[PDB]
């Protein structure tokens, strides 16, 4: 039987590494992505079809769960897991960001976040995430928003700190949490190196399972983000998996895989998909531009998801135009396979040593 | 090699045939139910999971489709089997009925109908059904309102006779359609027997591969519907299948069986199914219902569908209510599944001369 949480790295180029997270729910081939489900669903997709898209482990909102359903209704009903029909390993997330970002008349105290619907504490989030059955579950924390003067992000870095300790006490408290999940803090401090450092050391004296980078994918650009990523990573413990949140694009991916990281989650690929955008490896498209009105070749040439097999561009793009369902469904699936693709192709060419050739190569054609 | 066109009955019970119809993409089992595609989609459905459920033939709406992408476009593209990925039997419609319900500003004359999308003429609704690639072709009509003074009645029925035969002509002028398809002519006449009588002399001297009754599910009814059925369908070919245009509800399907009708379709189950309404052997249920929110068995506890196999009541009701994508994807896979698993056990008991007693069961307990 499968242990409560085992990270292993079997391969490493440069600061770039490929391994596995054994969980008692399932393994999580790294570096992962995790297609995102928003309301006890991945949006457009049944489980077994994200699942065929080689998805290993999916991210729980728990933000609108938390509303209705509610998690005490979920967890009445036997959990999340049996819920939504997916087996595998969720990570959920600690429900404030998105109150930050969909909530009204929010009130932010030491205590927690208070907001209506449109109070959520340390405690409340790690509750709430066990009583939805999180197999990875995130610390309570607040997302510095950018530009931030090094003023307020040190005071933002030191209560989500604070946050963090009540985090892990709170998830330790609970036996049957503690036993079965894991759990990840969340570094902050903005684009600062000093900050980054204190929240690094904060974190890891108190110990998680994982170390995830927040504070970033807010606004700052490709540039700041990897600058930051430069030397923050490298202060997280290198024996336990980094977690770059709300990443994102597929370069960003490959530049943070370069710089250390080891999970990615974002709801590009699901919402942009209903919106029309495909990614291929010769770079997105949009396909409800005329062009594509009449193009019998698939989304892209390369692609081996179910959708890719059986429809043309052509026929993707009359749906999507049409407002049709399976518009939406055809395009989700393809964006998650090809990302779950991406990410096999760079854990294949870290095991074989080949990975900066893959990154220059990946550009090269994405971007001509 | 099936042939184009074969029609043969198994077992009877009284007006009721069970049998199959053979044609070049595949065997049709009879009495069928037809799900409908619109815009080239069952909605919320691969047609993989459209066959899943048990259907033979869908029907494809040509209205929207010679509106966009075109009748030509997918004929370049080729056709709409290729285009859709569905590779068996497609009945379409001739267009004119949605012309008139969906178009504004619509002209009428002999010569076929004008219209401003939101000039259709027996010959072009044919020339479209080829350019689609139809299996069976219907012939271009009208349908008369309800209700129709007994003047009006005959102009509008004689009016689609002579339609009848200009869509006959068409058809057989078209070497590789007539070869390879079907043709389909629709009595008309309201709700008046002599009307009807008149109607089905003309098409069976024209001489059809199915006959469809027109006129009917346009506000008249049960009880005026049946009784309209009783003395019509024993006046079409007994040899050939007989077609009840936009039915309908289970129980109006059951009864239709019981005076000689073969073939159905609606979009009552795609339709309702994304509004909320759920179809069971005890009635049908509106699953955003309240009482629902914690139920956690399946939409019906006999039927044998993917989703009653895998999801609760509570999960659908709470993907319906949220506006998930998912909802309107597993409400729809289960009423068509139901519909077919109707279709079936309708099948069946007309197979073993049991099939007056299943429909006396099926109304106590559906109405109970
Ligand atoms: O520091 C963080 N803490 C907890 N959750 C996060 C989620 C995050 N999502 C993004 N970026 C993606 C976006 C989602 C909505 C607006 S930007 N950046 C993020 C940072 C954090
Ligand atoms: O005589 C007909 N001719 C050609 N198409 C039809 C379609 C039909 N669909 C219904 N009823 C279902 C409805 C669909 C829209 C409003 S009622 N009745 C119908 C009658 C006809
Ligand atoms: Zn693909
Ligand atoms: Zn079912």
């Amino acid at each position: 039987d499968r242990p409560r949480f085992s990270f292993s790295i079997a391969a490493r180029e440069g600061k770039a590494r490929t391994g596995t997270i054994e969980m008692k729910r399932g393994v999580i081939r790294t570096p992962a992505f995790m297609p995102v489900g928003t309301a006890a669903t991945v949006k457009a997709l049944k489980p077994e079809t994200v699942r065929a898209t080689g998805a290993d482990i999916i991210l729980g909102n728990t933000y609108h769960l938390m509303l209705r359903p509610g998690a005490e209704r979920i967890a009445k009903l036997g959990g999340l897991h049996s819920f939504m029909g997916w087996d595998r390993p969720i990570l959920t997330d600690s429900g404030g960001y998105q109150v930050m970002s969909l909530s009204s008349l929010t009130k932010q105290s030491e205590e927690g976040v208070t907001f209506k619907s449109h109070m959520l504490s340390p405690e409340r989030s790690i509750e709430i995430q066990h009583l939805l059955g999180s197999d990875i579950v995130m610390a309570f924390d607040e997302c510095t928003p950018y530009p931030a003067t090094p003023s307020r992000a040190a005071s933002s870095m030191e209560r989500s700190m604070r946050w963090a300790k009540r985090s892990r006490d709170a998830f330790d408290s609970r036996k049957e949490q503690a036993e079965n999940a894991a759990l990840f803090g969340i570094q902050q401090g903005s684009v600062f190196e000093n900050l980054r450092q204190q929240s690094a050391d904060a974190l890891a004296e108190i110990g998680f399972d994982g170390y995830a980078v927040g504070g970033l994918a807010v606004g700052e650009g490709q540039d700041e983000m990897f600058r930051v990523l430069d030397f923050s990573v490298p202060m997280l413990p290198d024996d336990k998996p980094h977690y770059l949140m709300g990443v994102g694009k597929p370069d960003d991916i490959v530049g943070a895989v370069e710089r250390g990281i080891d999970m990615f989650d974002c709801v590009l690929p699901t919402r942009s998909g209903r919106n029309g955008q495909a990614f291929t490896w010769d770079g997105p498209i949009n396909i409800r531009n005329a062009r594509f009105s009449e193009d019998l070749k698939p989304l892209d040439s390369e692609c081996h998801c179910a959708v890719c097999q059986k429809w043309s561009r052509a026929y993707i793009h009359h749906l999507i135009r049409a407002g049709e369902i399976l518009g939406a469904m055809l395009m989700t699936e393809h964006n998650i396979a090809f990302y779950q693709q991406l990410m096999q192709k760079i854990r294949d060419s870290i095991s074989e040593g080949r990975f900066s050739q893959f990154a220059q190569d990946f550009r090269a054609r994405y971007f001509a």
